[PDB]
Order: structure tokens, then C-alpha cells, then sequence
């Protein structure tokens, strides 16, 4: 429930870091055997 | 040259989110055709 939010929050930084827009940036979680993997990936 | 800090930058705000630490955190650059891509991968 807050972890969405934090991945809203880590495309507001990447915006602002490499002046991208939201559009350019992909955020999404993947299970890697007993944990999981966030990934990110940007547009530049 | 500004890109390695931001990229650092990433790591402190990751680490600061999902409370992991830097050697969870993997950042790279990717081209991909006539742009580049940058990925974040997280251990959670």
C-alpha cells in the first residue's frame, strides 16, 4: 500500500535527475525466487 | 560526467525508501537503438 507511492515518488526524482517526463519511465516489481526485484527503467 | 552523481543520488533515495543498502542496488546504462536506457534493480 505505500510501496506504490514510493515508486511515484522515485519517477518525480528521475523527472527531475535526468529531465525526463513520466511517460519515459517504467517502474515494476518482479518475483526473484524467495524475494522480490524492483525495477526501473528510463528514457533518455 | 554529472550522471554517475545522479546515478549515486538514485541509490541514497532507493536506500532511503525501501531501506536497503547500496549493495542491493544495481544501476546501469544500456543503448538502446539511437538512445540510451537506465536501469535500476533492486533486491527487496
Amino acid at each position: 500500500d505505500y510501496l506504490p507511492t514510493l515508486r511515484k515518488e522515485l519517477m518525480e526524482v528521475l523527472s527531475k535527475y535526468v529531465n525526463v517526463s513520466l511517460d519515459n519511465i517504467r517502474i515494476s516489481q518482479e518475483k526473484q525466487d524467495g524475494m522480490d526485484v524492483l525495477e526501473l527503467n528510463i528514457t533518455l
